[PDB]
């Protein structure tokens, strides 16, 4: 009584670590009903649109498949509100490549762009953007898969840093040209991101443009230049990340055909 299929009766969480905080706040590592994991985030005062978020979860429930995190549902009644999600052991992609000791192969590296591709086409083929894709926003699980997080919620925020293509917070070394001079966004401002993703994977999390500032990022990109071949890429996977790159939004390709060309690469380089 009092719940719908979106509401989680926060009575039945019980909170165990503290994860993090990030653009909405505190997101705690916890069990629901005494045995399933979950990660709960506990959203700030005045950091979400709440109302239109509530509105919105009911659509990202039936986003389901296994390289996405999992929305399980909302607790709602109570201020903060809760968000209830798919846990994700390994933590966040962009601290998992920035760990040295993994000492990660190639292969494994290609497989971390495969399960990020296979999301995003999952999320294309549903007509919804991610809007905010990077490596801080992947996450891994206890054995090693990587999947997309937090897809859609950058619709929520309400902080004019992150929302303004000229705030602190905003991606601008995630964004194609036609975002940060229009703020056009699209499935190609995806793909965008999607590529310089995999240039953050074979780079091990090093930041990309990492020796210029936001606005001379913004700049470069502009007059064509782009990031270059990190020293683990091979030829072919630097081709497909850096045609994810093309200046023009409608020469970019699909993640149905990127996923093709990251199979065929792993064929040819097992
Ligand atoms: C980390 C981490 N280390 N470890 C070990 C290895 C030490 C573990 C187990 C985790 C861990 N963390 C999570 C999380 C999670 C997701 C998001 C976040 C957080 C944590 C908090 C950190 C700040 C970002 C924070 N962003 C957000 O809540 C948000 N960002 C957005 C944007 C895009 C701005 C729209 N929306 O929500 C979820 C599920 N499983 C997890 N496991």
């Amino acid at each position: 009584l009092g719940y719908g299929s979106w509401e989680i009766d926060p009575k039945d969480l019980t909170f165990l670590k503290e994860l993090g905080t990030g653009q909405f706040g505190v997101v705690k590592y916890g069990k629901w009903r005494g045995q399933y994991d979950v990660a709960i985030k506990m959203i700030k005062e005045g950091s979400m649109s709440e109302d239109e978020f509530i509105e919105e979860a009911k659509v990202m429930m039936n986003l389901s498949h296994e390289k996405l995190v999992q929305l399980y549902g909302v607790c709602t009644k109570q201020r903060p509100i809760f968000i209830i999600t798919e846990y994700m052991a390994n933590g966040c992609l962009l601290n998992y490549l920035r760990e040295m000791r993994h000492r990660f192969q190639t292969q494994q590296l290609l497989e971390m762009c495969k399960d990020v591709c296979e999301a995003m086409e999952y999320l294309e083929s549903k007509q919804f953007l991610h809007r905010d894709l990077a490596a801080r926003n992947c996450l891994v699980n206890d054995q090693g898969v990587v999947k997309v997080s937090d897809f859609g919620l950058s619709r929520y925020v309400l902080d004019d840093e992150y929302t303004s293509s000229v705030g602190s917070k905003f991606p601008v070394r995630w964004s194609p040209p036609e975002v940060l001079m229009y703020s056009k966004f699209s499935s190609k401002s995806d793909i965008w991101a999607f590529g310089v993703l995999m240039w953050e994977i074979y780079s091990l999390g090093k930041m990309p443009y990492e020796r210029f500032t936001n606005s001379e990022t913004a700049e470069h990109i502009a007059q064509g230049l782009r990031l270059y071949r990190p020293h683990l890429a091979s030829e072919k996977v630097y081709t497909i990340m850096y045609s994810c790159w093309h200046e023009k939004a409608d020469e970019r390709p699909t993640f149905k055909i990127l996923l093709s060309n990251i199979l065929d690469v792993m064929d040819e380089e097992s």
